[PDB]
């Protein structure tokens, strides 16, 4: 998951686990109508890197299995990415987060128990890599914004980033796409003139309604939207097209900094399903992680050093 040179036999150490794997509600919504609909499955996955007693840094991906009988529409959703800057940094994040997230993506051990022993998926799988870059102070690590050598991006600079990082590790992929709702073709082209697979939209269905075309992803900028399509029951009116279109003047884009959406796609990728022994916790479990870790004070090296003794 990460090579020697970074990790250097055991001056840093990392946390990861995974979900158990959990059938869910479809993000997309599948009309009852719908023949062969598909089963959802999804894991979470929690990394951080330590060093030594400190945290460094933490990434929270979600994946999603849409299985039908002869293959796999594979959602894999960057929910959230952070450092704490605790102390000058040693490495560059960029060369953690994309090795990590390469991992993620490309994992295959999951012990999916079967639809009321363990599923057997199928072998062809679809790709589907979501992304949304949008410059917060802290997204894991509460009050870490005004550590000394926590390097705060602008909003270009983050999305420059991450199309670096996202690029590194889609080589070979079907399509490559970026949005900035709100820019203008220009803005949003020249951030991937240098970037010859990529191009400006987004990986969905491009026609029908919103609701049936876009996925609903937890604490997601556009899921914010299209829950609010859903709860006000404009579901059945609301296009692909408008949707995008409204997007862009929503408050948290028309007054955010260069808030945008990635998307990447692999098509008929064969796969080896391929057990690989990781921690998995109950989804209980993992809540509970996630909610001491909201209560840690990240600028405070005690209760970070605490926070790490106690998981271990």
């Amino acid at each position: 998951m990460l090579p020697p040179d970074i990790l250097q036999n055991g001056e840093f150490e990392t946390i990861y686990f995974q979900t158990n794997p959990t059938y869910i509600k479809s993000p997309i919504h599948i009309p009852k109508s719908t023949i062969g609909k598909p089963d959802t499955v999804k894991i979470r996955h929690f990394f951080a890197l330590l060093h030594q007693d400190l945290v460094v840094l933490g990434l929270e991906v979600f994946v999603y299995l849409q299985i039908y009988s002869d293959f796999v529409e594979k959602y894999v959703y960057v929910s959230k990415c952070d450092t704490v800057g605790l102390e000058k940094s040693t490495i560059k994040i960029g060369k953690v987060i994309g090795p990590v997230l390469q991992y993620i993506i490309n994992y295959n051990g999951y012990k999916i128990k079967m639809k009321n022993e363990y599923r057997t998926l199928p072998k062809t799988q679809n790709l589907r890599l979501c992304v949304f870059t949008k410059p917060a102070k802290e997204y894991l690590f509460p009050n870490s914004a005004k550590n000394p050598y926590k390097n705060l991006l602008n909003g270009q600079s983050l999305l420059r980033a991450w199309i670096s990082i996202i690029d590194s590790i889609t080589k070979g992929w079907n399509n490559h796409k970026l949005m900035i709702p709100g820019a203008d073709k220009y803005a949003t082209r020249k951030f991937i003139e240098k970037y010859s697979d990529w191009s400006e939209g987004h990986i969905f269905k491009k026609d029908g309604l919103a609701v049936q075309a876009i996925p609903l992803f937890p604490d997601d900028p556009k899921g914010r939207f299209l829950e609010l399509v859903i709860v006000e029951c404009r579901y059945g009116k609301m296009t692909v097209s408008r949707f995008y279109q409204e997007l862009a003047y929503r408050q948290e884009f028309l007054l955010g900094d260069c808030v945008s959406l990635i998307g990447c796609c692999k098509e008929n990728l064969e796969v080896t399903y391929h057990d690989d022994l990781v921690s998995t916790v109950t989804i209980s479990e993992y809540k509970e992680f996630m909610n001491l870790l909201k209560l840690v004070d990240f600028s405070d090296r005690v209760e970070v050093s605490n926070f790490v003794s106690n998981y271990r």
